[PDB]
Order: C-alpha cells, then structure tokens, then sequence
C-alpha cells in the first residue's frame, strides 16, 4: 500500500509502558484540555520546585497516540524551568511522531497544551 | 448538570487492566474493524478448540472506552461456543457502558464487531478446508 501510517516501536513503547501516568493531590499546577474531535481530556499536573518542574503526571481516557505523545512530554518537561516547559510542542518529538495516522495530530497536542495549561494555573496562583 | 455523562468504575478497571491484549500467532481466526469518526482500529485474534473460543486476544491503538469494551468482551467470550459468541454484543455490558460520552458508542461497538469478524474468518477457513 502506498503511503503508508500506523504505530511505530517508540510510541507503541510509550503506549505501553507510559511515563508519569497518575494524580498530584493538591497541585501547584493543574492543566485540563479536550480533544475538539472525539471530545476526550488530558489533565497533567506539576508541583514545582525551585522554578522547575519537581513533579508531573497525566491522566487520560484518550487514544494510544494521546498517551504516547503525553508520556513523552511530560518525561520531556520533568527539570526543565517553567520557562522552557512553556516552550515545549508536540514539535519537540515529531520525530517519534512521524508515520502517525495524521488525525492524531490533534490527540498529540493534549499534552503539551495541558502542560501550558497547568503552568499557566501555577502562575496565576503565584500572583 | 443536564445531560450528564461520564464513566463508571467498572469501564475504569478494564482501562487500567485490560484483559486478553496481545496477538495469536497464526490465530485460527482473525478480526480486524474500524472505527469511522477517529480511524482506531480494532483487531481480534482466536484460538477455536472443540469449537469453542480457547484463547482470543485483542489489540488496538484506540480510546479507553474502546479498551475497556474489548477487555470485557474478550473476558465474556473466552470458552464460549461460536454460536455463543457471534450473539455477543455490547449490549451484554450495557450497564457497565450506560451514560458514556455518546460518540463512544462506536468505540464500544469495535470488540464485539471485530470478535464476529474473526469468527466468520475461522468459518469461511473450515469451509475452505483451509483451517488448522
Ligand atoms: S482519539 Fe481521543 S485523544 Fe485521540
Ligand atoms: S476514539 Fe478511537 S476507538 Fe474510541
Ligand atoms: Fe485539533
Ligand atoms: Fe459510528
Ligand atoms: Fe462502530
């Protein structure tokens, strides 16, 4: 067939064994965003330390690319100043990426737009 | 809140715990489905001894409420009868299902879908003489 997509082994790899999968109870920062086609949500949250991300977690019901792209980021934005974290897309791992049916663009995006989301919540709380 | 929906504890568990996910190499029947809006697809693999589900396993790249239907569905069929399991429906979790996010109806459809896929695949194999 030409024009081939599907699953590679480092997403299947992040499918299955995702890093920072679960809850921070009483976060610093909390992020929650919704897929505007299926209407699944990404919720990551952050304690921060220093002015870096101490701590990250994801949760999800989305799709197996959604959970890749989030296990990636997060494992991405772990350490990284707030600064850099702001900085992060799913461009960042576009390479990992590539070969995905290209409708999961968008269930890529949860992550880092959650991870904005929640570093945006922090900050506010920082007021 | 009007026209509340969400997910229930057990739909909860078969995400976090999904039974049955892998492949059978040269499965005795083989399913493959998808579904329209996001393009997951759903694949089901059988083992048929003394025409009955002996093993059967599921993969896919979907969402979690395709997931946890396929975990339960895969549970409910193992060491039924063919018979039994083409009339295997998401209607036989339906309590387990009600109240999900309406476009997750056809997520739910994917296991029972592809499990009858591979049933008739085994089927049209024994009718072929082509079986194992
Ligand atoms: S299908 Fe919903 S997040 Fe991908
Ligand atoms: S969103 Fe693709 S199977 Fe549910
Ligand atoms: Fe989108
Ligand atoms: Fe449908
Ligand atoms: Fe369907």
């Amino acid at each position: 067939m030409i024009q081939q997509t599907g699953y590679s082994k480092k997403v299947m790899e992040h499918f299955m064994n995702p890093r920072n999968v679960g809850v921070i109870d009483d976060p610093d920062g909390y992020g929650k965003v919704g897929n505007p086609v299926c209407g699944d949500l990404m919720e990551i949250f952050i304690k921060v330390g220093d002015e870096k991300i101490e701590d990250i977690k994801f949760r999800t019901f989305g799709c197996g690319a959604a959970i890749a792209t989030s296990s990636m980021i997060t494992e991405m934005a772990r350490g990284k100043s707030l600064e850099e974290a702001m900085r992060i897309t799913r461009n960042d791992v576009a390479d990992a990426l590539d070969g995905l049916p290209p409708q999961k663009m968008c269930c890529s995006n949860l992550a880092a737009d959650a991870l904005h989301a929640a570093i945006n919540d922090y900050l506010s709380k920082k007021q």
